[PDB]
DNA sequence: ATCGGCTTCGCGCA
DNA sequence: TTGCGCGAAGCCGA
């Protein structure tokens, strides 16, 4: 289906490789990036070659999600070179990196997933200048992709719904499969970078690390065995337990999903093709469906996806006017990023997303807003939000990190409810709403533990 | 074209 | 808990 690719450049075929310039879906299976790679290296007799960036952004988070990245690397290698497709990983800016290796093997053509956010589209302009062959964008990530499901920014689920359906019957489709080559130190530079990111990990008093690195096991192989779990045990009851902080019935993919180690598209037509509870099926299609890629959407169309700028004009004018109101606590960074306010519902949380590197759904929300109503202007609940999610979240750093940072404390894609100190018209929430939908006191004493632990 | 109808709200009440 | 009505509130879209 070619509505999945842009030109980004256009020119001289080279005599040579193509060159799937992989980022975003790092999965060999289920990968319209590679699909197209392959389809075109067959029309001109040449290899496919893929090839990773590796780049130091990986010391502005830790090491939990680092590992996580790379031991899926090493396993989507052999799992690539089993049908003859090489893997090569450079270490630097994309930008001259990916330039050099243009030149230097001689791609014919050169291929790069879909991300929408800012970085990777000033690195996508400085390979196109430093370029001469054709250069491919496909959206390996979105059942629709971002630029065809709408052309604007989206201002609610309700609106974006009906645009992404009428489209879903001819992208929701099957993958096929991806034929092998016809023509023909990951482990040092995992050794370095955790070396380079020992000195910050997570740590407790008795010097062990906070981090419990079993509860997710990275890579294809295991991302599957997840979905396949989360199918057969937890999809029915998906729609009455997903709220409940005291039960694992989410589906546990955004760690897979954020590394694209597994396409949200083989997921949908996993569940599609399942026979679970209607509602479970419908509260879980809109999740994966429409927040995920409305969350591609906010992204997309506003550069400023992590800053008050893009918030609604009325959230805007919300804050604004409350901004000289007295806050009844206030706290730092290094006071929420240790979980020491006053509200052990909120610091259980923040618990839970240090140990685990996953918060709960539901839970992320209450966390979001408190850290608004208790720091000292948005701005800077913005920036603690941001910080913490991306730092210590193993589905960070993406899209729908920002969407739903701006969801909890700006109010996009959102509605105005009554007006309240300090948070104005964004949707308040508290404790004891908290109280009335799962047993508070269970969450907070699985973690009530790490406190005095920490140091 | 004006009017439901809006992710995940809180709260009383049975 | 567990469900329902009602509240406050800005705006898109057929
Ligand atoms: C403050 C805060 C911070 C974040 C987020 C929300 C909030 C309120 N989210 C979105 C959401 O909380 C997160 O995707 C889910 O908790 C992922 O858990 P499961 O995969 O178990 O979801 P679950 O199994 O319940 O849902 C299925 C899938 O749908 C998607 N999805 C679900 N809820 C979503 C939402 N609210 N917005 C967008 N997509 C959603 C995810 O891909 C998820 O894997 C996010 N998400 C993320 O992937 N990385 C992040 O860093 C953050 N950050």
């Amino acid at each position: 289906n070619p509505k999945r690719i842009r030109a980004l450049k256009s020119g001289k075929q080279g005599d040579g490789p193509v060159v799937y310039w992989m980022s975003r879906d790092q999965r060999a299976e289920d990968n319209w990036a590679l699909l197209f790679s392959r389809a075109i290296a067959k029309e001109a007799n040449v290899p496919v070659v893929v090839v990773f960036c590796l780049t130091d952004e990986f010391l502005e988070a830790g090491i939990r999600q680092y590992e996580f990245m790379l031991k899926g690397l090493q396993e989507l290698e052999v799992s690539l070179s089993r049908k003859k497709i090489p893997s090569f990983f450079l270490r630097g800016d994309p930008g001259e990196k990916i330039s050099r290796f243009v030149k230097d093997y001689n791609a014919g053509t050169l291929v790069t997933d879909f991300s929408p956010l800012r970085i990777k589209n000033q690195w996508i302009e400085k390979v196109i200048s430093g370029i001469s062959i054709p250069f491919f964008e496909v959206d390996a990530h979105n059942v629709v992709p971002c630029w065809e499901a709408s052309q604007k920014h989206e201002y609610a689920a309700h609106t974006f719904r009906p645009k992404l359906y009428a489209l879903l019957p001819e992208f929701l489709e099957e993958f096929p499969e991806l034929e092998p080559n016809s023509v023909t130190t990951l482990s040092d530079v995992l050794e370095t970078g955790v070396k380079a990111l020992l000195p910050e990990r997570a740590l407790l008093k008795n010097k062990d690390p906070l981090f419990e690195p079993w509860h997710f096991e990275p890579g294809e192989k295991a991302a599957k065995k997840v979905m396949e779990s989360f199918i057969a045990d937890r999809l029915d009851s998906y729609g009455a337990l997903r709220n409940d902080p005291t039960k694992n019935m989410l589906s546990n993919l955004s760690p897979y999903l954020h590394f694209g180690q597994i396409s949200s598209q083989r997921v949908v037509l996993e569940v599609e093709k399942a026979e679970s509870n209607p509602g479970s099926k419908k509260a879980f299609l809109d999740e994966i469906l429409i927040w995920k890629e409305i969350s591609d959407n906010f992204c997309y169309y506003n550069p400023g996806y992590d800053g008050f700028e893009s918030f609604p004009s009325w959230a805007k004018e919300s804050l604004n006017a409350h901004r000289n109101d007295v806050r009844s606590h206030i706290y730092t960074l290094e006071e929420f990023e240790a979980g020491k306010t006053h509200d052990p519902l909120w610091n259980a949380s923040q618990m839970e997303l240090l140990s685990t590197g996953k918060m709960h759904g539901y839970m992320r929300m209450y966390w979001a807003k408190k850290i608004l109503e208790w720091s000292e202007s948005p701005e800077k609940a913005l920036e603690i939000a941001i910080c913490l999610n991306d730092r210590y979240e193993l589905d960070g750093r993406d899209p729908n990190g920002y969407a739903g940072i701006a969801w909890s404390i700006g109010g996009v894609h959102d509605r105005a409810w009554g007006e309240r100190e300090v948070t104005g018209k964004i949707r308040y929430m508290s404790y004891e709403g908290c109280k009335r939908k799962f047993d508070v006191k269970l969450y907070i004493e699985k973690y009530s533990a790490l406190d005095k632990l920490a140091a």
